[PDB]
């Protein structure tokens, strides 16, 4: 008993893992709790030689965000083991393991239902990666809230979640499309594209576009149009997962294997501020 | 020998300090030790039970971003003794610690010297809390690059580094002043004060006012004015911190104590960024 949690994370770059992280960091602190970060850069080798070296470090439990394909040997081996492996964000085996994950298909339809409201003849979703499973729980959270709506929806999938990719794939489609008046994106990475190619040809971000995006940013206010925002509860999430880690270590039997689901937060920004 | 070196921070919330960490983490990784942060919350009494925890167990040196006084008796503690202990952002007693601390005189200059080259008329500092020593060195940099110029400069000068406080100063200020053709930031939340008083009034952010800020920002490229911005080198600095570190570890002296000023990167945003 070193009193010490593992956390293994991509990075402390992205703001979602970090401010989780912050969060974490006043919760363990506050029992008397280190908290050991060891990033592996979403590298999957990275991440298994993360892992021993917490556990030559004597750690007491480790909270995972894993980057292998979850099914994949190696946390096989912690199976049946008490010693606790607790997933966060993206999920390890849902019969061996307790994974606090979020809530993408719900969230998507809520934010989905509300950008619905907006009138608006022509409709934009932009999303990157259908083989997956947040563009897809979050593309049919979307249709579910789009479903007995008579309006056209054309939908748009670049190859990546990037900026520059996003970027390329509306201006092209521009080209034979026009401009819509609303739209949904599934990262704020995409939004930035658009907004790139909106900012070039018009000069100007618009004031005449509702925007609907997944991640939120406190700078989104200054915008001209109305704009709606979903950013994860992170300190509701560090909560959860520590409390499954002090479950395990504490009480008798660990809590139930499986996925727990946080739903994130709605934020009106832009003139919806005012 | 543990082999891992402790951090104390106030929060991984701000930037600044989680980009630092983000870094820092991952060349410790590197040459194979293990961080362990403790957040201070920027409070005395936290930071000093933090230290003391972290000493509890067996760390080999600390960083520490401290918010005590650089010649507080605390730290005197350990000012012949040989365990490692590095001053990051904030400083330590420049005799018996190094520091690894920001240029703020040297890239005020540098930004101000910049600001200058733009056609404008009525220019307006705004900073906050003058007696500071970041805020004397910030004010002294700027002056230099305003020396010989034979234009007038309203310092304007806030009770807080905060967005309301700024905003508040500058629109009570704007009653009895017109608007400026050019403006001097000493932190990106003064810079929010002053533009949500610019979206109030003219409903619109400006495209006429050459910016110069502290703080960076890669959403300040959708501005369609012109825009400077200075931020840390957090890669340099996090490297140049931890070179000291195991320096200190390893070499059979102590390195020079004292400060090492890394100067700031600059930014061009904007309309400078297309």
């Amino acid at each position: 008993r070193t009193r010490s949690i593992g956390l293994v994370i991509p990075d402390l770059e992205n703001t979602s893992y970090t401010r989780i992280a912050n969060y974490l960091e006043r919760q363990a602190r506050q029992r008397g709790y280190q908290l050991l970060i060891a990033c592996s850069e979403d590298q999957p080798d990275n991440e298994m030689r993360c892992i021993e070296h917490l556990l030559q470090r004597q750690v007491d439990a480790i909270i995972v965000s894993t980057s292998l394909p979850p099914e994949h040997p190696f946390y096989q081996r912690w199976a049946n083991d008490p010693f606790p492996i607790v997933a966060l964000d993206r999920a390890l085996d849902r019969e061996h393991f307790t994974s606090v994950v979020g809530a993408d298909q719900d969230d998507a339809e809520m934010l989905a239902e509300e950008l619905r409201k907006f009138p608006a003849e022509t409709v934009l979703y932009l999303g990157a990666l259908p083989e997956l499973s947040v563009s897809f729980l979050r593309e049919q959270g979307f249709r579910t809230a789009w479903k007995d709506d008579p309006r056209e929806v054309h939908f748009l999938y670049a190859n990546s979640y990037e900026r520059e990719a996003a970027a390329q794939l509306f201006e092209k489609w521009l080209e034979t499309h026009p401009m819509p008046q609303a739209l949904f994106t599934t990262s704020f990475a995409l939004l930035q594209g658009v907004m790139d190619v909106t900012l070039r040809r018009d000069g100007k971000l618009p004031s005449d576009l509702a925007i609907a995006t997944f991640g939120d940013n406190e700078l989104l206010d200054f915008l001209q149009c109305p704009v709606l925002a979903v950013a994860q509860r992170h300190r509701d999430v560090a909560e959860r997962v520590l409390e499954i880690v002090l479950a395990s270590l504490d009480e008798p039997r660990k809590p139930k294997p499986g996925l727990t689901r946080i739903k994130r937060n709605l934020y009106r920004r832009g003139v919806l501020s005012r």
